[PDB]
């Protein structure tokens, strides 16, 4: 059949993979295998992805989920391509939309959400640290007041991680950040933080979240947030990657018909895996226990 460039809207639960792009397999391994098996691309294009002009918008890290990843590639446009690809994927990865595009077609503005147990906001001394903890309206206000401080453009140099010495200037722009009202599943309360920004740096969102957890739990005074903008280095706690979900990438390309499917997949596949892992493996709880190591 005809060779065309297409773009895919893809979603996946990230647990059990080492990221989108190449030691667990990666999401692209599952996608490349489905493409090969479905007959969309020849074996040598699976062996060397550069040969099908494969590109991904976001190089999601180990364990990170996505409701709205986008990739582009050249394929033979076989009949029922979407169903055929999906038939070779496990249930926790799905192609949600697929469009043919020009060949003039080739990412930095994104929305993420971060799903976490609400005891991440329980005060170390005044609240219980167990899962019976319930977020007060007052604590959620404090959380949202602190997260709103991130909006605008600031020097986020303390919110990344360098191999070598820290780069003293790392200005970045944040359009919005807030925490939604909590919800409960089998006695476990969670909430979703959403952030929209541009050109997120390695570990930036995880440390943005980690600092507000540290403040709200009582390890650091609120002053530390404005202070962290300054030239001095600050050791900002880095919350785990488990809860992080790529929700939307912004570049024309209109994924509006697919929003119902995006929501359904987040609800049925992405969030239950995060919840179940927090319940069974206590990732957040264990991470919070490390907060005393930070010198504030």
């Amino acid at each position: 059949p005809p060779k065309r460039k297409i773009v895919l809207l893809m979603a996946y639960s990230g647990k059990g993979y080492h990221g989108m792009q190449r030691q667990f397999k990666t999401i692209e391994d599952d996608l490349v295998s489905a493409l090969v098996r479905s007959g969309c691309i020849p074996e040598n294009h699976g062996e060397d992805m550069r040969k099908m002009s494969f590109q991904r918008c976001a190089r999601t890290d180990k364990g990170v989920s996505a409701a709205g990843q986008v990739v582009s590639l050249k394929v033979w446009l076989i009949d029922d391509i979407l169903e055929k690809i999906n038939s070779h994927l496990p249930s926790h990865i799905r192609i949600l939309g697929l469009k043919r595009v020009t060949g003039g077609f080739n990412c930095d503005a994104r929305t993420y959400c971060y799903l976490l147990p609400t005891f991440a906001f329980a005060h170390k001394d005044r609240d219980v640290q167990d899962e019976t903890y319930r977020l007060s309206a007052e604590t959620l206000q404090q959380v949202n007041r602190l997260l709103a401080c991130y909006k605008g453009t600031h020097n986020f140099h303390n919110f990344t991680s360098q191999k070598g010495p820290q780069d003293p200037s790392a200005c970045r722009y944040i359009l919005e950040m807030y925490c939604e009202e909590p919800f409960v599943r089998e006695g476990l309360e969670f909430a979703v933080i959403r952030v929209k920004g541009q050109s997120f740096m390695m570990h930036q969102i995880r440390k943005m979240v980690g600092l507000v957890v540290a403040i709200v739990k009582g390890y650091a005074p609120e002053s530390v947030l404005e202070r962290s903008w300054g030239t001095e280095k600050v050791d900002v706690p880095k919350a785990p990657g488990l809860g992080l979900v790529l929700e939307r990438v912004h570049f024309p390309l209109d994924w509006a018909q697919e929003e119902g499917k995006v929501a359904a997949f987040k609800e049925e596949h992405i969030y239950p895996t995060i919840i179940g892992t927090e319940r069974d493996e206590r990732s957040m709880a264990q991470w919070l226990s490390t907060l005393p190591i930070h010198n504030f």
